[PDB]
RNA sequence: ACUGAAACUGUAGUAGAACCAAUCGGGGUCGUCAAUA
């Protein structure tokens, strides 16, 4: 049982999630700004709307991003200038250009949820696949889900924790945790 | 790769109960005084 993992170096956010467009298609995105972290979703094919715009680095941009969906996760985080390391974590074997395959043993993996932020809102926003919850303490939170939030539902992004020995010793940790999806509970 | 926000150590509770500032006492009545030569 593997977890697989491609890397790749130097690259650019709007270069590194194009280059794995195909296996991120219609995932979430949440991109980390200095003045913001904002949910993307991704086309199907896996494009944005704004791509180059939304992905710039060099006015308050985006210095690291996470883009999942329920085969794969890319990760990226600035090194220099906009350029970074990228690594997407897959279950599956997959092939990429340009990124170098790992892999790691994990012994088992187990379902974990994160609670979200916020109720459903009184209305949802006018982009289609979108919805809000909001709290009084941060606010709205526009996710992007395309169930219509039910009063009452509450919102859970899932997770996998990989379970894989640390030591020769044989003690076990969790490794890795890949998120999946929004899930309303 | 960037300070969380916002939140009254307040709310109720009598320094009080008990203890006599009191007990006894006719506003009365008679023998001297002094020490030397």
């Amino acid at each position: 049982k593997n977890l697989y993992h491609y890397h790749q170096y130097e690259i650019t956010l709007e270069s590194a999630v194009d280059s794995c467009k195909n296996h991120l298609q219609a995932a979430i995105g949440l991109l980390y700004s200095p003045q913001k972290c904002e949910l993307v979703k991704l086309d199907n094919s896996g494009k944005l709307v704004d791509s180059y715009n939304r992905l710039k680095f060099n006015n308050l941009g985006v210095f690291e991003a996470r883009f999942f969906n329920l085969n794969c996760e890319l990760r990226w985080v600035n090194e220099s200038n906009g350029n970074g390391t990228a690594v997407l974590l897959s279950e599956s074997d997959i092939t990429l250009t340009g990124f170098e395959k790992g892999l790691q043993e994990f012994i088992t993996a187990i379902d974990q949820q994160y609670l979200l932020w916020g109720e459903p809102a009184k209305h949802p926003p006018n982009a289609d696949g979108w919805q809000r919850l909001a709290e009084a303490r941060i606010g709205k939170l526009d996710i992007p889900l395309d169930n219509p939030l039910k009063p009452k539902d509450r919102v859970f992004l899932t997770s996998e924790e990989y379970i894989a020995e640390v030591d020769d010793f044989g003690n076990c940790a969790v490794i890795d945790e890949r998120l999946i999806k929004l899930e309303v509970k």
